[PDB]
C-alpha cells in the first residue's frame, strides 16, 4: 500500500495566498542552513503542493565548491564565495526540474553579511518568496525593488515587531510584508492570537506559525487559532530528500537528551545534537577557528566564534560534506520524535490527508 504521483489525495485544508502566489497546502518546509534545503528538499516539497523553501545561506559549499572563486583551508573566501549567486542559481535550476513553476522560497538571516546582495540574488535565481529572520528586517524592500511579484516574509517574535515593520515598511517603501512567520524566541499558541489581533489593523496579512509544530493535530491547532499556515522544519530535516545527507543517519537514533541549547557567534542562540565539533570542543580537540567565509557580521570576523568556541560556517560546511566528526549539527526540540526517514510525498500525505 504506496500512495504515489498520480494518486488523488484529498485534504479539507485549503490553498493559501501569499501575495501573488497560491501554494496548494498551507504548509512551508522551513529554510534550513547549510545545505540541508536546497534542490531535492525544496524541489520535492514544492511539488507536492507546499513551500520549499531554498536556504541561501552557505551556498558556496555545493557540490564541494563547485561554484567557488577562490577557495582557503578548503572553505569559501570571503562572503562573496561563501554566498555564491551562481550556487544559488544552479540550485533554484534543480530544484525546478522538479517542481517547474510552483512557488520556492528563499531564507536569507537578516544577520549575513551582504544580505541585500543574497537578496537580489534570490530574485535573480527565481525565487518567488523571501523569508528573513536572525533580526528585525526593516528594509526588505529595498533590495527587491526591481523584482515587483517577489514576496517578502519576516519572521517575528511579537505582536510589536509586526507593528513596527508595517509602520517602517509603509512610510518607506508604501508597501508592507505579504505575510509573517511567527516563532517563540511566548508559548506559540499564546503568540499567534496576540500577532494575528495586530495584524488586523494593517489588513489581515496572512500569520504563519513556526516552531514544535509536528503533525495535523498540531496544524488545525494552529488554524483554529487564526494563523493562515504553518512552517515546519525538523519533519522535513527528517525526510529522503533532505540534501544534507548525514541527518538521515543520525536522527534515528537521536535521543532527547542529546539535544541542547548552545551560545552562537551570530549572537543568537542555536538548538545542536550533541555531536561532531560539541564534543570536539568538550575534548579540548576543537578545530581551528580562522575566518575564511566571514559569514556574519555581529562575528566580526572571528572575534565572537574565538568566544564561543566554534565557527558556524566551518561547521555547517563540514555536516553538508559529510563530516562526522567536525560537524555542527541542527534540530528543532521535536528532533527525537524522528525514529523512520519517510519522503516527502508519505510525509505531506500523512500532514494533509483529511
Ligand atoms: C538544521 C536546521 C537548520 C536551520 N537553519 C535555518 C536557517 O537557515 N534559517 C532560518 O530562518 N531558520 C533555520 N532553522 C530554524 C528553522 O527554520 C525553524 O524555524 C525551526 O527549526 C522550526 O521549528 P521546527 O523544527 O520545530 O519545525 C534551522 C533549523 C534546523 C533544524
Ligand atoms: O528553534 C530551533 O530549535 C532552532 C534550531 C537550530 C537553529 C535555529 N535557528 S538558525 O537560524 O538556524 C540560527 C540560530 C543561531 C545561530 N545561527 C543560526 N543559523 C545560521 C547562522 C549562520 C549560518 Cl552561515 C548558517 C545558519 Cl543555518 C533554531
Ligand atoms: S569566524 Fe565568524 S564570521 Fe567568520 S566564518 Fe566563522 S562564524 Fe562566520
Amino acid at each position: 500500500e504506496h500512495h504515489h504521483h498520480h494518486h488523488h489525495m484529498v485534504s479539507t485544508l485549503k490553498p493559501l495566498k501569499i501575495g501573488k502566489h497560491t501554494i496548494k497546502f498551507p504548509i512551508f518546509q522551513g529554510g534550513m542552513g547549510v545545505g540541508i534545503s536546497w534542490d531535492e528538499l525544496a524541489g520535492n516539497v514544492a511539488k507536492e503542493g507546499a513551500l520549499g523553501v531554498i536556504s541561501a545561506v552557505g551556498t558556496g559549499y555545493y557540490k564541494n565548491m563547485r561554484f567557488v572563486e577562490r577557495i582557503v583551508a578548503k572553505k569559501p573566501f570571503e562572503a562573496l564565495n561563501f554566498y555564491s549567486k551562481k550556487a544559488l542559481n544552479e540550485i533554484f535550476a534543480n530544484a525546478r526540474k522538479i517542481c517547474g513553476n510552483n512557488p520556492l522560497g528563499a531564507n536569507i538571516l537578516y544577520a549575513i553579511n551582504d544580505y541585500g546582495r543574497v537578496l537580489r540574488d534570490s530574485c535573480e535565481a527565481g525565487a518567488n518568496i523571501i523569508i528573513t529572520g536572525a533580526g528585525l528586517p526593516t528594509n526588505m524592500p529595498e533590495f527587491a525593488k526591481d523584482f515587483s511579484d517577489v514576496a517578502l516574509i519576516p519572521i517575528i517574535s511579537s505582536a510589536k515587531a509586526l507593528k513596527i515593520l508595517c509602520k517602517r515598511w509603509s512610510d518607506r517603501y508604501k508597501r508592507i510584508p505579504d505575510a509573517f512567520i511567527v516563532e517563540g524566541p511566548f508559548r506559540l499558541e499564546n503568540l499567534v492570537p496576540k500577532v494575528v489581533e495586530a495584524s488586523k489593523e494593517w489588513g489581515n496579512i496572512p500569520i504563519i506559525a513556526a516552531g514544535g509544530i509536528w503533525d495535523r493535530k498540531d496544524i488545525d491547532t494552529m488554524l483554529s487559532l487564526g494563523a493562515s499556515g504553518v512552517q515546519m522544519a525538523t519533519r522535513f530535516l527528517g525526510t529522503k530528500e533532505c540534501d544534507a545527507k548525514v541527518y538521515a543517519d543520525l536522527l534515528p537514533t537521536l535521543k532527547k537528551e542529546d539535544i541542547l541549547l548552545i551560545k552562537s557567534p551570530v549572537g543568537y542562540p542555536a538548538r545542536a545534537i550533541n555531536t561532531g565539533v560539541i564534543k570536539r570542543i568538550e575534548e579540548g580537540n576543537a578545530p581551528k577557528i580562522a575566518c575564511v567565509s566571514n559569514c556574519v557580521a555581529p562575528c566580526n570576523r572571528g572575534e565572537e566564534a574565538k568566544k564561543v568556541g566554534y565557527c558556524i560556517a566551518d561547521g555547517l560546511g563540514r555536516s553538508y560534506l559529510g563530516n562526522r566528526e567536525e560537524g555542527l549539527y541542527f534540530t528543532g526540540a521535536n528532533g527525537y520524535r524522528v525514529d523512520k526517514i519517510i519522503s516527502v510525498h508519505e510525509l505531506i500525505k500523512e500532514l494533509t490527508e483529511g
